[PDB]
């Protein structure tokens, strides 16, 4: 029940699962940083870098994801494999029961503004 967080890097814009905070500092601009232990330490911006750990959905679920949501995906290209935010554009819905979410969602990715078709297991949803 404890809050946990993640923190995107600064070195490839990616989510990671934060174990830890370390210390802070404040850069001459004003901006506030926090040293993250990842669960390889990184400052990164608390304002921008640093929010409540993204969510697992169920297949029982798998109508409160809409379009227009933004979720962390699961984006696998050659073998690099970064959990990053995308937008659902578009959902095709499936014939499925609790056990397995077999719907198709279009995600556009927020970086580099390209477009997967992922499956419910390589997405999470945001807290609220
Ligand atoms: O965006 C918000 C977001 O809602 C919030 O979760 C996020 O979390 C605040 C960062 C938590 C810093 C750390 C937590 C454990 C040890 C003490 C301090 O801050 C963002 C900007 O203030
Ligand atoms: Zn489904």
């Amino acid at each position: 029940a404890d809050l946990a967080f993640e923190a995107k890097s600064a070195r490839d814009y990616a989510w990671y699962d934060v174990s830890s905070f370390l210390t802070y500092r404040v850069l001459r601009t004003g901006e506030l940083e926090v040293r993250v232990r990842f669960s390889h330490d990184e400052w990164v911006n608390v304002k921008t870098s640093v929010r409540e750990r993204s969510i697992p959905v169920e297949p029982s679920e798998c109508g409160r994801v809409n379009v227009g949501d933004l979720m962390l995906c699961f984006q696998e290209r050659e073998d690099q494999a970064l959990y990053c935010d995308g937008h659902v554009m578009n959902i095709k819905r499936g014939i499925h029961d609790h056990a397995r979410c077999n719907c198709v969602f279009l995600v556009r990715y927020e970086l580099d503004n390209t477009e997967e078709s992922l499956g419910l297991e390589r997405i999470c949803r945001r807290p609220e």
